[PDB]
């Protein structure tokens, strides 16, 4: 419908601004108190931190720039905070500051307390029917608001999803998203999500992002991914086989959903037909599904997480606390003048 075409077109005026025009450097360190780390990888970690003159909570991802450069993440950052500026969507948590400093780069979100969906599916063993829908319809928006944007997110996973104090889900985590007219070629992402075209090392596209989708809604229905192994190769075999085995519980509905979202050749793959994302909107697993009422708001969610206030971090896991330290001297200034 047009009011459908009028509202992706006024989102894409609203990024293209932003997009053209970054902000750059709209808070220091020293205005905030460190709390607690909340997660930790290769080359960053978030920590959750509380504003000293506004007592807000925010959750603030810290990059070492020397390991940004030395892992090869350089212009993936880059995109992830230009991206992030730019975007505003229901379902994408929303970043608040950024900044840079002699050794990191920082970037300032809103703090989501109930923790991430992949602790919730562990904890419930697997989602209803229902329930597991009513989180993958939040993720076609998105999707549908990122692709019109010539956006590929590329890092779907139940670990990047948190969910809110409405029960709703805020995607986080744009180190891998870029913006892209055509193909692109890196190799990245998870191994259980990835597309066929990925691991074969060809030029793709966004779809790789509705595979992802369909490994998704497999796992939260199921409990666990269509194509687990011991190790990476194990799992890229099976991927590109494509030979998925259903559990009978599955309704037909949802078979036959999946078969055409995990579809090896890339040219059939629903989400990347003529009529894009409306052949995923108007499938049957779908009939139970008021798109609007979801970007609104208005349904009420399976469940709400547990938790006491806009401080609390029972819903995230404990890790060593390590030094935010600044060195004397300034690194990596040229790789990220644009940050
Ligand atoms: O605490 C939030 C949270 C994030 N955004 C808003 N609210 C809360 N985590 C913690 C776990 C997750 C996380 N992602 C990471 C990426 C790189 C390195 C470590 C990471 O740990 C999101």
């Amino acid at each position: 419908q047009e009011s459908v075409k009028e509202f992706l077109a006024k989102a894409k005026e609203e990024f293209l601004k932003k997009w053209e025009s970054p902000s750059q450097n709209t808070a220091q360190l020293d205005h905030f108190d460190r709390i607690k780390t909340l997660g930790t990888g290769s080359f960053g970690r978030v920590m959750l931190v509380k504003h000293k003159e506004t007592g807000n909570h925010y959750a603030m991802k810290i990059l070492d720039k020397q390991k940004v450069v030395k892992l090869k993440q350089i212009e993936h950052t880059l995109n992830e905070k230009r991206i992030l500026q730019a975007v505003n969507f229901p379902f994408l948590v929303k970043l608040e500051f950024s900044f840079k400093d002699n050794s990191n780069l920082y970037m300032v979100m809103e703090y989501v307390p109930g923790g991430e969906m992949f602790s919730h599916l562990r904890r419930i063993g697997r989602f209803s029917e229902p329930h597991a829908r009513f989180y993958a319809a939040q993720i076609v928006l998105t999707f549908e608001y990122l692709h019109s944007l010539d956006l590929i997110y590329r890092d779907l996973k139940p670990e990047n999803l948190l969910i809110d104090q409405q029960g709703y889900i805020q995607v986080t985590d744009f180190g891998f998203a870029k913006r892209v007219k055509g193909r692109t070629w890196t190799l990245c992402g998870t191994p259980e999500y990835l597309a066929p075209e990925i691991i074969l090392s060809k030029g793709y596209n966004k779809a790789v992002d509705w595979w992802a989708l369909g490994v998704l809604i497999y796992e939260m229905a199921a409990g666990y991914p269509p194509f687990f192994a011991d190790q990476p190769i194990q799992i890229y075999e099976k991927i590109v086989s494509g030979k998925v085995r259903f559990p009978s519980h599955f309704s037909s509905d949802l078979k036959d959903l999946l078969r055409n979202l995990l579809q090896v050749d890339l040219t059939k793959r629903f989400g990347n037909l003529k009529n894009g994302v409306n052949d995923i909107k108007n499938h049957k697993w779908f009939a139970t599904t008021d798109w609007i009422a979801i970007y609104q708001r208005k349904v009420e969610a399976p469940f709400i997480p547990k938790f006491k206030g806009p401080g609390d971090t029972s819903n995230f896991d404990d890790y060593e606390e390590e030094e935010i330290r600044v060195s004397i001297n300034e690194k990596c200034g040229k790789e990220f003048t644009e940050f």
